[PDB]
């Protein structure tokens, strides 16, 4: 259809968005859910979905007809999904609220032990990036933009529902966008599921 539909949390995806700052439309490469254990039980935090320009389909030429395992554990092919010259974007989907404490401890185990000596660049970019985030509440439905241009360049937008219209910060940053992509697509991501949904699909597109 027109839409994909989040397993866990029933979330739809659009298939192909336009979005904030990014000349072409972009397709959907996978989805899944982030949940968190802050007490007793997990609970579902969001529903999230990958993006990027088909065109950086064409530099993954290296890894046609492998298997969606043989992807999922390749380092390198989600290095260089990171590395493409195109643009790529995670939409986060708030399915509960979230206060300023759970925002900014997540934040802070997301990128301290990835960036253990900031330069002046990343703590300006970090800056930034936080300053979209303070005294905003983040309820169930808003919507979070994560645009990546490049190695080094960052697009953020946040609604409060519906999918954002406006570029709020643009970052410049290797480091921050490293670590944030890592943060979802490296060795431990912060939702299986998702990088999981990456894989099959590539599997399924690189064939
Ligand atoms: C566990 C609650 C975290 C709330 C997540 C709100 C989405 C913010 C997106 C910015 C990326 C920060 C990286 C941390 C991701 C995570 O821990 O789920």
């Amino acid at each position: 259809e027109d839409y994909a539909e989040e397993t866990a949390t029933s979330v739809k995806f659009k298939r192909s968005v336009t979005l904030p700052g990014c000349s072409s439309p972009l397709s959907l490469l996978g989805t899944g859910f982030r949940e968190k254990k802050f007490a007793i039980i997990g609970v579902k935090v969001y529903a999230a979905g990958y993006y990027v320009n088909e065109s950086i389909l064409s530099g993954l030429s290296a890894w046609t007809g492998r298997s969606a395992d043989e992807i999922q554990r390749d380092s390198s092919l989600f290095v260089s999904i990171f590395q493409a010259q195109a643009e790529k974007s995670l939409q986060i989907v708030l399915v509960r609220d979230v206060d300023g404490k759970t925002f900014w401890d997540a934040l802070d185990e997301a990128i301290s032990p990835r960036i253990k000596s900031p330069s002046s660049e990343d703590t300006t970019a970090l800056s930034t990036f936080c300053c979209i985030f303070q005294n905003r509440p983040l309820n169930k439905g808003s919507v979070i933009l994560l645009t990546w241009i490049n190695t080094s360049n960052m697009l953020v937008s946040v609604s409060s529902g519906g999918l954002p219209t406006n570029v709020d910060a643009t970052i410049e940053s290797g480091n921050v966008t490293s670590a944030l992509f890592d943060v979802f697509f490296g060795d431990s991501p912060v939702s299986p599921t998702l990088k999981s949904s990456v894989a099959n699909q590539l599997a399924m597109t690189l064939v």
